[PDB]
């Protein structure tokens, strides 16, 4: 209920490429073996990562990056998606750090942490096997402390404040994903003018249509993760005008066809 997990198979020397990928919830991912090369197109940095490198992706960010396998065997990429309800339960564990965190910047959307033995073991277990599950207290302490040391390393906010304008925009769109959203609706619903709100899109490198489409793709991904497989139904449930429009945007965003992503999940 707190963590949704996926393990993707990555073939030798394959490359996954994401363009305008909207991060609907906080995510963490890492490879289980070998080496990979992560290229972050938004900041123009590359990382060689190994099985202890954790990549954290901030909620409401718009990602542009590739991941290239450098191993001659299959690599498994584990992905934890953290529920909003679990994040909210961390509020008391970092509130005391308000003075500390108000000094941090808010720009970085993709963060790396090189793990010690104990930390990668816990994260693997979340994705896996224990007869007695970690307690709620253990998990809240582990993840608040983990995010805290990542934030300190970068002097940067990872867990964004509840009042952020991008969260207001995204939450509104996600409340009625098929609505024929236009900028005026956002300004009207948030009672905030365009001069203020537009920086949320500008700083993320998207125009309005690209933003709405990106949120709709991540909705379709969520539907597929629940076991929906009827491509036409998925396209319409997610607010696309047609299957062809859905497929075109999905291909641009994920660099694979919807049918191929379904196979990565269920095949
Ligand atoms: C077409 C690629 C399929 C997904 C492979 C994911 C591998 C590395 C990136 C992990 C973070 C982005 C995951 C997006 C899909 C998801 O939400 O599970
Ligand atoms: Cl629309
Ligand atoms: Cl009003
Ligand atoms: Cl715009």
């Amino acid at each position: 209920k707190s963590f949704q997990t996926n393990v993707y198979r990555m073939s030798k020397f394959d490359t996954y490429i994401f363009n305008n990928l909207y991060i609907n919830d906080y995510k963490m991912f890492w490879i289980d073996s070998g080496i990979a090369k992560l290229i972050d197109k938004n900041c123009l940095v590359s990382y060689e990562i190994n099985s202890s490198s954790i990549i954290l992706l901030k909620k409401n960010s718009i990602q542009r990056f590739s991941l290239t396998s450098l191993s001659d065997e299959n690599i498994n990429v584990s992905v934890i998606t953290i529920s909003d309800s679990f994040i909210r339960s961390l509020k008391s564990y970092i509130l005391g750090d308000l003075m500390i965190r108000n000094l941090y910047s808010e720009n970085k959307d993709l963060l790396l942490w090189n793990c010690e033995h104990n930390d990668i073991a816990v994260l693997s277990e979340v994705v896996n096997f224990r007869e007695i599950n970690y307690s709620d207290e253990f998990l809240k302490v582990f993840f608040s402390g983990f995010f805290s040391k990542v934030e300190k390393k970068y002097n940067s906010i990872f867990i964004t404040d509840d009042l952020d304008a991008m969260e207001k925009i995204s939450c509104l769109v996600k409340s009625d994903i098929t609505r024929n959203w236009r900028w005026a609706d956002i300004c009207g619903e948030l009672r905030t003018n365009r001069m203020i709100l537009k920086k949320e899109l500008e700083s993320r490198g998207v125009k309005f249509r690209e933003l709405i489409n990106s949120i709709r793709i991540s909705y379709s991904i969520s539907l597929m993760k629940t076991g929906e497989f009827k491509i036409k139904q998925i396209a319409y449930q997610s607010g696309f005008a047609s299957v062809s429009y859905f497929s075109t945007v999905f291909k641009s965003t994920m660099n694979v066809a919807p049918s191929e992503y379904l196979f990565m999940l269920t095949g």
